[PDB]
């Protein structure tokens, strides 16, 4: 009997509870349940991934086609907060991947620094994502940008970071809380407006979904970056 199965997304697993392979066996990050499966001399531990805390987990359970975050990927994570979702991104990309965790809160930044002490593949970047010139010398070209900055101007922020750091043909995954962009607009109006702006920066959406029942009026947009020569 096989208890934990590879999910369709590489690096993600099931048992429906979503889990990731714990990069730091023995440690929880935010109180999450851990499941360790021993067989002979083999041993593997997984970490439960809460979709009521993590928009990426909510999107995966909601049936997103691609997340692009995968083993070996280099990920620029804008709005890393205290590292809840970042820790699972770190699990997914694994030892040969990289996660830049950009977060401008010094309080949350201390959580990220503690998280990255154990996880060699996390680089904490305690900076304002509006001013990538301040940290551009730290960030190697990445495969994916994940953005959860929850600002009216977050599309322009993500675009600015994409133009600096994202490889041609790399991908983006953007979390959009509608009332953080414009609380006097309908969710549909916000999402249409942000998708339109993305297209104008050669950030081409390939799918979009909302996150019910985990969140209200919250979208994830996944797409591909195809900038001009
Ligand atoms: N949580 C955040 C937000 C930002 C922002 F707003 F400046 F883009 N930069 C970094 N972390």
């Amino acid at each position: 009997n096989v208890m934990v199965e590879p999910h369709r997304h590489e690096g993600v697993f099931i048992c429906d509870a979503l889990v990731t392979k714990n990069l730091v066996p023995g440690e929880s990050v935010y109180g999450e349940k851990r499941v360790s499966i021993s067989e002979g001399d083999d041993k593997i531990e997984y970490r439960a991934w809460n979709p009521f805390r993590s928009k990426l987990a909510a999107a995966i359970l909601g049936g997103v086609d691609q997340i692009h975050i995968k083993p070996g990927a280099k990920v620029l994570y804008l709005g890393a907060a205290s590292g809840t979702t970042v820790s699972h991104v770190s699990d997914i990309v694994g030892p040969d991947g990289l996660v830049y965790a950009v977060e401008f809160s010094h309080r949350s930044g201390r959580d990220l620094i503690n998280l990255a002490k154990k996880r060699t593949n996390i680089i904490p970047v305690i900076e304002d994502a509006r001013h990538p010139h301040k940290y551009r010398m730290l960030i190697a070209m990445v495969d994916v940008i994940f953005a959860d900055v929850a600002q009216p101007d977050q599309t322009r922020i993500v675009a600015l970071n994409a133009h600096t750091f994202l490889r041609n043909g790399g991908h983006f995954v953007i979390s959009i809380k509608a009332n953080c962009i414009d609380s006097t607009a309908s969710a549909e109006a916000v999402f249409a407006s942000e998708v339109k702006k993305m297209q104008q920066e050669n950030m081409k959406p390939q799918e979009q979904l909302t996150l019910e029942p985990y969140e209200r009026d919250h979208a994830v947009v996944v797409g591909v970056y195809r900038p001009p020569p």
